[PDB]
DNA sequence: GACCCTCCCCTTAGGGGAGGGTC
DNA sequence: GACCCTCCCCTTAGGGGAGGGTC
């Protein structure tokens, strides 16, 4: 009333950087009552403060700049349906956060299984609770040939869902008693699921089905080419000498154990098989 | 296996924008296994398909490229821990969209109220809930000097816990029959909040109070220096006439209607009192 | 001494464009 | 014809810096 404010002034007691104003000024969004054509300084009518009640506000929800500018002028009416506006994508950026605190917590939930692990290269039975995943038609697939680019429609489609990758890679074969391994090839090739969202629209040659609740005859390790077969016969015997009776395929699953492209690349296989 | 991928072939399959690869590449967060040097051609082994499982994923929840770079090293015993800061992250990003969609869905309901109003110039009397403010002693202003910038302590305390502004600005004083306005002077002056989480370090100054659920002679209009006494006056005489008896000071809120700094400043006042 | 000015280079993570050179 | 290349200008909302000119 009666002067005007410096910048300084505005921006100590509005409580917004002098850089900020300036770019208001820049943006036409709130410029100086009065610009001296002499020294160029910015000056500011104490009325005017009260844009900035908006300007602040709107900030701290983070709406755009270039959107504040179409909001100032809207009376109350609309003012109102605008907020209405927010408060529904609000809503929604929290039902994303909301979907990824659960997806991280269970795709932990899994890390952990990994690393608490009885031993490796024996074989272990255990009870497991149901893993839902997405299948397909192996068409002739084997572990010799077998391809993670074999996996992209699949991923396309987890992806699309849950928006994290599958950190497994999945098959299954007969149990046989294979005597080589280029006798083997996998019958339906899969990856497990994370999340309830509905696949957008599923094409009739994927499948969601499931890995079921049931006793595991399993056994675990690093991979290589060699051990791959060999640690599936200790399995093979470990049934044939307990007389047990298998109720499923065998499953497969390969893990990274570090995504470094630096150091020498490194998957952790599991292969577990149902029982009564 | 035995051949390379180019750079659209991995796009294509790995659902991966062709110059977010180029990006990558780039900034060596994921380069291409061989560069053809006639052609500079990206060709791409079957095997790092797989690093971008990760790229992939710690893209979808945000992180930095730079922090994946940190990340894709590290071996799952720390894998976990990282993602365990993700989740907290996530839980407090979510904790302050939470406190929006509040602090939004109340302001919202204070404009509801202004609009939605029997009618102006007249003198209604209603219930009121409570509203919930901070106040300071007014040391002497009056309706002819005060300012906004009078307000600046006050907002710096509830921006600081709202992150809105207050869209209202207020002030008590005696009621008194007042013959003209220089008459009188303003008691303490306050401004309403909406969030109940602590203001940061209250200075002894602030006074955390309220006005109280109960009946209120109340009169509203748009503002005007000259208005604003003969309303007031309204109010002294719709209590003197009805023989009413008052309990507090008279409520002053100025409320701005638009916010344009193109369209000519508009307020709308509401002075409250309590009676039994 | 304290305050304000106007350039000017920078920070994410790429998308959209030329304009060649190869599939 | 289809695919890939390397510049190059751009998008938020300013912060951090010169290097003058005024408080
Ligand atoms: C990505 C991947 C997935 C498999 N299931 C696999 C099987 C045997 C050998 C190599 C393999 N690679
Ligand atoms: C910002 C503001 C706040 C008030 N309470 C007020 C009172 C009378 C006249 C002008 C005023 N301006």
């Amino acid at each position: 009333k009666e002067s005007y404010y410096s910048i300084g002034e505005v921006s100590k007691l509005a409580n917004v950087s002098i850089k900020a104003l300036r770019y208001y000024d820049k943006i036409d969004l709130f410029k100086p009552a009065y610009v001296d054509p002499d020294t160029s300084y910015r000056y500011y009518t104490d009325s005017q403060l009260i844009h900035l009640d908006l300007i602040k506000s709107l900030k701290y929800i983070g709406t755009p700049l270039e959107e504040m500018k179409k909001a100032q002028d809207l009376e109350m009416e609309e003012l109102f349906a605008f907020y209405t506006e927010q408060e529904r994508q609000i809503r929604e950026k929290l039902d994303f956060l909301s979907a990824l605190e659960q997806t991280i917590s269970l795709v932990k939930k899994r890390m952990k299984r990994q690393m608490e692990y009885p031993a490796l290269g024996e074989v272990f039975v255990l009870d497991e609770e149901e893993i839902r995943i997405i299948q397909t038609e192996a068409e002739g697939l084997g572990p010799e040939n077998v391809l993670n680019a074999s996996y992209s429609k699949l991923k396309k489609f987890i992806e699309s869902a849950d928006g994290f990758t599958n950190n497994s890679y999945g098959a299954t074969f007969s149990f046989q008693p294979y005597t080589s391994i280029d006798e083997m090839t996998y019958r339906h090739i899969f990856t497990p699921v994370l999340t309830n969202k509905q696949i957008s629209s599923i094409t009739p040659d994927m499948e969601i089905t499931t890995i079921p609740k049931g006793r595991y005859a399993c056994i675990a390790y690093n991979f290589s080419p060699e051990h791959y077969f060999l640690n599936l016969q200790k399995l093979i015997k470990y049934i044939a000498d307990r007389q047990l009776t298998v109720v499923s395929d065998v499953y497969e699953l390969i893990i990274p154990i570090h995504y470094s492209p630096k150091k020498q690349e490194e998957y952790r296989v599991e292969m577990k098989i149902r029982i009564l």
